[PDB]
């Protein structure tokens, strides 16, 4: 019925039963029991930048519009009560107008605020567990209110709770944030390495972490794509040990739990995948690891290009990339790694 092109950053155009913006809560759960009570699936999407629609939704998409920024003063940090529906980097630029440091690491990273959560969204250095106080979700089904803490949300490398047994009956309306009142910044990565510690301020790493990604990263409005299409592949201590034995100069960092993570854009270069193409699906030259539309993708291009790029990183490393972008199917969300495997 409907074009989805709009309302992905990919570009693909597949049609959807219906589609509606949601301004507030309840607008959410009403335009949920009406397409739920006619035996439609719902979707409940942000801004579509880390979407993968795979054929035509057979159901409703819920566009999640709910607006509000509320300040909280606390001695020792300030406390945002953000809607789903913003913005992120609006958010993130308006927290430093105001004098709030925290979120300028997280700079120009696309989608809604609602969708922050879900796969914990990081850039140099800095991820959103860092400074998330709570998340608001309502049970689609009843409209009951839950406030999930940050320790509860169980944050990792982009996972989170609302990954596993809080994907399918949950809507995020609401997303807290505690921003310490002594800042210190995070300058541990690329190209931040170079500002001097001494005189930095949060508006001189935000304009740095704009510029370098503006120069760096591929632009969806050039060419559509969903960011970086893998993630990084977090493997095992030993695993990363005989990986690093044959390739010593692999980009690696430890975890917390003492896996290794793999740089994904290495390995895809190191096998020679850097504009390589399946039909309108390309790989990037610069980033190997984020898939374009280049020319009229088929969301069948990318799947089978993803597998390819799968597969030979897997023959020559024998480390098996997963999506981070998310495929959505017929009635909703699918196994992307089965999809591409
Ligand atoms: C150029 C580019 C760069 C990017 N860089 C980064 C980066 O550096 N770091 C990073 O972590 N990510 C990055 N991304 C991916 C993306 O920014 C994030 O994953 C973001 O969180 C998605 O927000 P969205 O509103 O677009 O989500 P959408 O793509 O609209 O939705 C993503 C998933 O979340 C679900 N969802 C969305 N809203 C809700 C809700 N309210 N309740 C329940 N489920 C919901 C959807 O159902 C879907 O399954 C990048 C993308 C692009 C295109
Ligand atoms: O360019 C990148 O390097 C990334 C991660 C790493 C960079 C440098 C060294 C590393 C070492 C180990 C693991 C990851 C990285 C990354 O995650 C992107 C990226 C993010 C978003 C997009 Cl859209 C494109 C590329």
């Amino acid at each position: 019925n409907h074009s989805l092109k709009p309302w992905n950053t990919f570009g693909i155009d597949h049609n959807a039963q219906h589609i509606v913006c949601a301004e507030d809560e309840q607008q959410l759960l009403n335009a949920w029991q009406y397409a739920t009570a006619e035996g439609q699936p719902v979707l409940i999407l942000g801004e579509g930048s880390n979407v993968l629609f795979l054929e035509d939704y057979r159901g409703t998409v819920i566009i999640n519009r709910i607006k509000g920024i509320e300040i909280h003063d606390e001695p020792d940090a300030w406390y945002l009560h953000v809607g789903a529906g913003e913005n992120w980097h609006r958010l993130v630029k308006y927290t430093l107008q105001e004098g709030m440091p925290g979120l300028e690491n997280l700079a120009l990273i696309p989608g809604c605020v609602g969708s922050s959560p879900i796969q914990n969204i990081g850039a140099y250095g800095v991820e959103l567990q860092r400074v998330c106080a709570y998340v608001d979700s309502v049970e689609l089904a009843t409209g009951k209110q839950v406030r999930l803490t940050a320790k509860e949300c169980r944050f990792g490398y982009r996972d989170s709770i609302f990954k596993h047994e809080y994907q399918d009956r949950f809507a995020i309306v609401a997303v807290g944030l505690r921003l310490p009142k002594e800042w210190q910044p995070v300058l541990t990565y690329g190209d931040l390495t170079r500002l001097d510690p001494t005189t930095v301020t949060p508006q001189q790493v935000f304009n740095a972490v704009c510029h370098m990604r503006t120069t760096k990263l591929p632009d969806p409005k050039v060419n559509g794509n969903a960011g970086s299409f893998f993630k990084n592949p977090v493997v095992s201590a030993e695993t990363a040990k005989a990986l690093l034995s044959q390739f010593p100069t692999a980009p690696n960092y430890p975890q917390a739990d003492g896996s290794v993570k793999l740089a994904a854009g290495w390995l895809i270069d190191q096998c020679q995948l850097k504009g390589m193409q399946i039909g309108g699906a390309a790989v990037h030259r610069q980033q190997a690891l984020v898939l374009i539309n280049e020319d009229n993708a088929k969301s069948e291009d990318v799947v089978q290009l993803a597998h390819h790029v799968r597969q030979k990183v897997g023959e020559k490393f024998n480390v098996w990339l997963e999506p981070e972008v998310r495929f959505i199917g017929a009635s909703g969300e699918v196994s992307a790694v089965e999809t591409i495997s």
